[PDB]
């Protein structure tokens, strides 16, 4: 099952959370030139935890990516507002899969851009993220149905071991199924970089 062609990006199938994040009308997509990339493993929906991250990206004066379970509410009104008044290029949409995997992959996506995952569980708090837990691409392009996130920063030796691990994880798979999610992983790793 060779591949004749290099990467062609890290893609899932996940697409904007509003149309209005849309910079490239002519395919209807938004198109980010080094992005900050967030990462969170739980809805965001609130202002108050979206502020402090939006200042930071502000002042870097850079686009940002939103991967979380979800944006909503007031959270994505406040980002569609701001970005429709031109004070930040960013762009939202959910993190890919669900359950155990949408949080595995969604590290799978901080290692290969060099960010951290915002997690619920052991208590990270939205408000308190910086800029240095931010990921970082050369591109991303988001459409209405896809996310593809091209040459992750992420540190080589790091990515290189996320990938040891999945293919640890399918020699102990139990069914082909399990296999072929965990080597969908990989393809989109080995796409990233």
């Amino acid at each position: 099952g060779l591949v004749g062609r290099g990467s062609e990006g890290m893609q899932f199938d996940r697409g904007y959370l509003s149309p209005y994040f849309i910079n490239k009308p002519e395919t209807g997509a938004v198109e980010l030139e080094s992005p900050f990339i967030l990462l969170a493993d739980k809805k965001i929906s609130n202002i108050r935890e979206m502020l402090p991250v939006l200042e930071a990206v502000a002042k870097a004066g850079k686009p940002l990516l939103i991967i979380a379970e979800d944006v909503e509410g007031e959270a994505l009104a406040t980002l569609v507002v701001n970005t429709m008044r031109g004070i930040v290029k960013v762009a939202a949409v959910k993190a890919p899969g669900f359950g155990d995997r949408r949080k595995a992959m969604l590290q799978d996506i901080a290692t290969l851009t060099g960010g951290t995952v915002i997690s619920e569980e052991i208590g990270m708090e939205l408000e308190k993220a910086t800029l240095e837990d931010l990921g970082q691409a050369k591109r991303v392009v988001i459409n209405k149905d896809t996310t593809t996130i091209i040459d992750g920063v992420g540190e080589e030796a790091a990515i290189q071991g996320r990938v040891a691990q999945i293919r640890q994880q399918i020699e102990e798979a139990t069914s082909d199924y399990d296999r072929e999610k965990l080597q969908e992983r990989v393809a989109k790793l080995a796409g990233g970089v």
